[PDB]
RNA sequence: ACAU
DNA sequence: CGATGT
């Protein structure tokens, strides 16, 4: 219904899917970039969407912040809720890095607590999420 | 179909 | 147009 402006927004950017994956988190109110992950040579859109949310959880917990996180990814929100990223991406030598990060993100979720609400950004009503990369 |  | 997902 209403944007919660006091929040963190996250998004993935990619060159190909599967392809080069990066992600970032921004203050929804101001657009200030709060974190950015160095590009990962091969991953999927949904792995990056998932990593971005988990990184946001870790970022907010470290700072004792109760702000919610917005993501536009139905898939990644569900994977975080389940603590399991059900990616189809083949596990091989070239995908080792993204899968290591996904595995470590799941491991963190399984060993830590948080109350952070993870909210769906309503792109159809509100336009692109504020963490968007201008690239489609 | 919906979300990317 | 293609791929990733529920
Ligand atoms: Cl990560
Ligand atoms: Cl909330
Ligand atoms: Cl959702
Ligand atoms: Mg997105
Ligand atoms: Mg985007
Ligand atoms: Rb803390
Ligand atoms: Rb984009
Ligand atoms: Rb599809």
């Amino acid at each position: 219904e209403e944007i919660i402006w006091e929040s963190l927004s996250v998004d993935v950017g990619s060159q190909g899917n599967p392809g080069i994956v990066e992600y970032k988190g921004v203050d929804t109110k101001t657009g200030e970039v709060l974190f950015e992950r160095e590009p990962i040579p091969i991953g999927t859109n949904n792995m990056g969407e998932f990593l971005a949310i988990v990184h946001g959880l870790r970022y907010l917990k470290e700072r004792n912040s109760r702000k919610p996180i917005y993501s536009d990814s139905q898939t990644a929100i569900k994977w975080v809720k389940d603590k399991k990223a059900k990616s189809t991406l083949v596990r091989n030598e070239e995908t080792a890095l993204i899968w290591k990060l996904v595995d470590e993100a799941e491991e963190w979720l399984n060993t830590h607590t948080y109350e952070t609400p993870i909210l769906k950004w309503q792109t159809d009503k509100w336009g692109e999420i504020k963490a968007d990369y201008g690239r489609a």
